[PDB]
């Protein structure tokens, strides 16, 4: 990653190895499951384009998520390029090239080049900009491989209301949506699929009662 | 986190692995136990809005106590932006523009924001204002998932007078007292603790029902 | 903790996931035998009273003994204050408010306040005077814990001398007693609680016996 | 490694206990699978051919693939030697000789050369240059170890469309596309692929065959 | 300990978690086999006497060894006492009181006592002092609690030579020599040592006895 | 060890608890397979004449071993000593005193001694010579323990051409002979000890086939 010195200068930093296992270990114990993009993205702070090649590339299997994570990646490369044409002409000494689609990837820029977008004043976030395509893959890898529908969440006869509401949030957040949907969702969903003795406790309870005032009633 | 270099400068560092790890771990084994909640705040030492969001973010299942937890932050969001109206304006060159709720809780501010307004003079803390409204909402989540009412709490017949200690006020802190602790111990250490007087410290009544 | 960096000031730095693991693991491992407080006082060098109250409330169960300690702890903070009365009046630019045993325990001073009164010239040792209170509560509550009396520690007919003596400076060490104790405790029932057959050849030694020759003697 | 310290100077650093241990525990675990490669590639950041050559040495077991190993550094050395012939003449105060190939590869350079090739201005990167023939002699190691042909890759008529694209990749990974992987399809994924037409992505061909 | 910080001043540190675990975990699993000593030497590299009663303080169990480590330290003490009397006075500015015994053992002195004398130039180590007579108590301690004679140290008569040499010299360090090797040895590979003639290497007696 | 500053200056650190602990682990674990040189090589990094002893002390047992070791360092500080006598004379404010074999060996210098040849300019490198007759010594150790010869090494009538290879120079490995003396081993044996079938495929190749080539023409 880049990081601050003690001279205020961004200088690149070798990624570490308790960085690269724990990359490794989340992704063989947790495959997909939605806990595991903040873990990446926080796993690959100030990452390079370079670094977060290589967290990619350390994963062993998952290949079709792999190979649909390229696909998300080159996407965004090309509309990248659609957006911002580079300008053919000589580099001055103190600038860098602006940075191609393929160029934030790293796969045609060097750690350098990555190095001198990154650490230019005013910077040009290649890492970032990367980290914003891979989450964006990856979102839609968890989507995809989400096993149960929010739809199929409905409370047990038996079951606890904690325990429903557990199961609800946890597949409505493989979804990968937006607050606003998570918000339209539970407006629709939770009260309604909840069992006959606490779905009428809940009712009553009105539309402004909070989740801890739901989770309270139905204890 | 921010934190102090070996020069005197607030710099911004990224959270370490060791750290993600810790903190994903004991959720893993402990749940909402009440000492989780000491050991959040530890762990987020320092932390920025957005390194808060990534610990809460790295949780998996727990989802009702998540949700809570959003609910628990927006309410508090919203105070913070009841008592502090923004004034709109340019900001000035060297300046920051006031915080919003949601820019504390690191949903509409960016990370060098977060920076800005935590290295101020003076500065504006965001980190642990957001980090008391966490706090506020783990705190409603160990109340709600407290299993024991400190009345149900009662020393057994033959019940170590220690470990009936030891039970007494761990229900107590989960549901967030000295004559209560002498109410509800057995017949024998209960004679003992009345022959004590008012005022008997713990160690004193501990002692007298060693049996 | 408050640690020197390299302008040879005192700098507040964050307690480590490291530290917070191994308090939290020798408590789980060890309860409260009398080891358990070198390694409290180690783990918390140069804690300020935050990073104290940290460590002790991060120990899940023992809760009775927890309590016990905060009793300790508010009678060492009333002592104080009946020490060290407050002066009131507005606290210069460059200076710091008088601590109570309130803020010392950490309970009425912000963190900032800490790093005043253990950064200042001189210093105020808060940390260190809090560590003093939690300590001499820690040492009453392993005097309590202890299962066995020195008085009960003696010598198995068949038992190895080497065994007998770490029954005894265990149970003793348990006691939490000055040296001048141990040292009378020694004298009074080492030798007077050893088997038959080794209590004849240790009295033949003579009271200037070292505990190296006492062994040697009864190998 | 060669690594920029908090001041902004090229020193050489001693390879951890942590990297040493991470790159022998991945061999004995994973072998030569493809992940090793980029894993081997990030343990060796900013490595010297000491470091590089430590890092094989520790390697124990799989002589069979060191020694490989070493004849592709052999090859790409003596290519190195045909395209940079050395120039003889004492070195100037302040220069460094031309490294040889066997200087990349570490074997008749000591670690103040390397070290002093390293940190030139302009400097000549042998740890790169030699971490460049290992991860192509690596690549051969990997190639001739993959057990598995693509063309045997063939999903089973009951298994599931995404473990199938899960052995396709990982044995094309190994053999180091996208219409040999709808002709090994079964024949019920088969008829949805076609009926799919040419152009669609990798996340569709898996959504159309989910079952 | 007292380190050296990256610009030149020597400065304490506190001791670090992994050095505490290490030598809690070494003296748990190792008891005072001879290789605990040069542990426990490394461990505390650049101690304060402080770090070192920290260091014993935190072994639980084995206090009848930890007791006659006291009464080595003291014996140490008193001789040191005996040897640098006390010249009363008043210190000087800038300067240090001479140490006691008790003051180098860490039992008198408090911390910025040791740190002075330490970081004092020329410097009174304190720490290296004390820890010699840790390590001359814990010498006594691995004597001791060594349960073989070198004299019943013997090879089998069908055992490895190789195997005897290192039940030899390991009962040789806790006892803390050639030509006993010899005698000690089978009456086969005693012929094969004695035709061998005087001043033959250890090397040499272990390949003619390989069989 | 030995390490920079950020002041140019090579100045002492002490072994750290993970140097520690893993080479004492690998010598648990590994014994003396090949492997292990390199290992201890590493794990010794700048090593001070202090910091080799400190390893070779800390391992427990294979003290036949440990004991080899010691006359080969002795012999390899008495010839040191024969090819630089040292010269009497009081030593200069400035410099330092020529060392003996057994200085360089740790045993009759000071760890500032050590540090001060180190870190002189030029500087003695009494660490990386103690290390070269060390790994000398070790070298002897692996040979010594070495269970196989190379001339037993012959491909079984169904093994794999690859494990045969593996074995190979696993074995020619535990000899520590020059790279001369292993393309000699590999020229007289490999080819000619493997199997029927594969022995007739690999002389086809002639004498110029890769060991790349002479592996997959077995396959
Ligand atoms: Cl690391
Ligand atoms: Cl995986
Ligand atoms: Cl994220
Ligand atoms: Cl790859
Ligand atoms: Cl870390
Ligand atoms: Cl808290
Ligand atoms: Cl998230
Ligand atoms: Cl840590
Ligand atoms: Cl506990
Ligand atoms: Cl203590
Ligand atoms: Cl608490
Ligand atoms: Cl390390
Ligand atoms: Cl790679
Ligand atoms: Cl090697
Ligand atoms: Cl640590
Ligand atoms: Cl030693
Ligand atoms: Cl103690
Ligand atoms: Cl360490
Ligand atoms: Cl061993
Ligand atoms: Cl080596
Ligand atoms: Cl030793």
């Amino acid at each position: 990653p880049i990081v601050q010195n003690l001279q205020g200068q961004m200088v690149h930093q070798c990624i570490s190895p308790r960085t690269l296992n724990a990359w490794v270990k989340v992704v063989e114990e947790k495959a997909f499951s939605p806990e595991v993009i903040p873990m990446f993205s926080a796993l690959s702070c100030g990452a390079t384009p370079q670094d977060l090649n290589t967290m990619l590339n350390t994963v062993g299997g998952h290949q079709a998520a792999i190979q649909m994570l390229k696909e998300t990646i080159n996407e965004e490369a090309a509309e990248w390029d659609r957006l911002h044409p580079v300008h053919a002409g000589p580099i001055a000494p103190g600038q860098m090239r602006e940075p191609r689609g393929s160029d934030i990837a790293g796969t045609t820029s060097t750690l350098q080049e990555q190095i001198g977008w990154m650490t230019h004043n005013p910077p040009i976030p290649v890492g970032e900009i990367y980290k914003r395509w891979i989450i964006l893959g990856l979102n839609k890898i968890v989507r995809m491989y989400s096993p149960t529908s929010i739809l199929d969440i409905r409370q047990g006869p038996k079951e606890p209301f904690r325990d429903y509401v557990d199961r609800f949030y946890k597949t409505l957040r493989a979804e990968q949506a937006s607050q606003e949907v998570k918000n339209a969702a539970t407006e629709t969903l939770l009260v309604q699929n909840a069992n006959p003795d606490c779905k009428t406790i809940l009712k009553a309870l009105g539309p402004g009662a909070t989740l801890e005032e739901m989770m309270t009633a139905c204890q």
